[PDB]
């Protein structure tokens, strides 16, 4: 079978910076600071 190509593991690629962005470490982190950092400390 045509194993895939060099040119469908471009679409799924492009999937994963459409559906979560590229600042993903300051925003997503943050996130848990406001809901489960605060009650913690």
């Amino acid at each position: 079978e045509p194993t895939l190509t060099p040119d469908e593991l471009w679409l799924v690629m492009e999937s994963y910076w459409k559906e979560k962005g590229f600042v993903r470490q300051h925003l997503d982190s943050y996130n848990a600071f406001i809901d489960h950092g605060l009650q913690d400390v």
